[PDB]
């Protein structure tokens, strides 16, 4: 229930809970830029979906999240090579109007491959 | 020859200069997010690479770039509804190591949906 | 009536307007971090001081501003050697609740010497 | 050995590690913007203090550091009243030609008010 551009991305949750979001995902040939690394735009729309998983998650029945904006950093290339990243998202700030949280893109050896702030707001009902 | 995932995003380029980047797209149903407006990776992909196409363009022969950093607000939400958009890349910074790029999507009526800054590193020959 | 740290910033705003605000100062060595250069953070505290000030004016009579977010970039270094910088802030978005400006730091020659974006969120009476 | 503008922000450091730098200040009646609270510019201006501190005490002998961009997010208002801040800088990535660093700023209670991230470049000997 995370809409088809989060399936698309191949991202597959092992949590989502108030308070934290972890996904497993691949680079994919699909995912490229023309260089063979990987899209930076794909670290971003990785980041801005694990951390409204959780936002979500964390307002709840007491309403929905908008996003507002994502700011991504690029630590280093990633290809098909490079295997399985682990995005997790956790929690800066999550108050009445206002949600912020951090997401860690690494590979299995720990390496930060990106690493991304995303602010939401809160549609309150 | 800009990658797979471009093609994917649907951007279909008017204009890559070595001073401006023009591109069209649309929300499609696959780019949702699920409460039925896109998702906000899609706006930070299309603006890196809207960003990167003008910031390669402008390094041409001399070398190649690699993404370095990404941030992207969404002013507006956006839908299938909301027809054609239009985002253009400019120029903050163009150096010898670094390039800055500014990025603004709008709609046909000249709304601002969504708009980017991409930092950049010059790989020179 | 813009605060007493603007002061001591040492800006002296030739427009304050709805759309628009100027700020001319200068380096100076009490400015200074240890390498004999303009500390990073006077660049951000003079965006968010022009940007501010042009937000507060826009909202006028109908409310006031609270700064939310800051991002600054540092293009060249800034040193006493380097004469009047000029800040000019222009707005991106001026809602209900948010608004963002832009605000660049350029030399006299026109060399861009900074550049940051203000978020700020209305409150409105 | 901060240089002049770190002194007239008030900073005291209790560490400054090649992996860790801690600093504490207090709201002043100098550094408020016209509302009575601190000026925005403060939070950045701290944050970029305790990040390069930090960054440069990592890269040691083997070079210096220059700022490169500043993200700083405020939470909370600050008053006087809110006694004293802890700001806090933790490494997300040292390398090469880049560092990034996280500076949170929190009241005694804990409370974040506000937490930044400083892009700095490494100029090696
Ligand atoms: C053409 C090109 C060069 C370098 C990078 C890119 C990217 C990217 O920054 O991920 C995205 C799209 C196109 C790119
Ligand atoms: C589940 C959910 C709620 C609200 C927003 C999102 C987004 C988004 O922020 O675009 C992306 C993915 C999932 C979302
Ligand atoms: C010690 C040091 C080195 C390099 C840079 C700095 C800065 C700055 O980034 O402006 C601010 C404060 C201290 C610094
Ligand atoms: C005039 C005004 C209103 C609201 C906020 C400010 C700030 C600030 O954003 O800290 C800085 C300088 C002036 C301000």
């Amino acid at each position: 229930r995370l809409g088809p551009y989060v399936e698309h991305l191949g991202l597959q949750f092992e949590r989502i809970d108030p308070d934290r979001a972890v996904a497993y995902w691949s680079v994919r040939a699909d995912l490229l830029q023309p260089h063979g690394i990987l899209h930076g735009g794909v670290h971003c729309a990785v980041v801005e979906s694990v951390a409204s998983a959780a936002a979500d998650r964390w307002l709840g029945d007491r309403g929905t999240v908008v996003g507002v904006s994502n700011s991504t950093d690029f630590f280093a290339p990633a290809t098909v090579a490079d295997g399985r990243l682990t995005s997790t998202a956790l929690p800066v700030h999550r108050g009445a109007t206002q949600q912020v949280w951090s997401v860690e893109t690494v590979d299995a050896a720990g390496r930060l491959v990106a690493r991304g702030q995303v602010r939401l707001h809160n549609l309150r009902l």
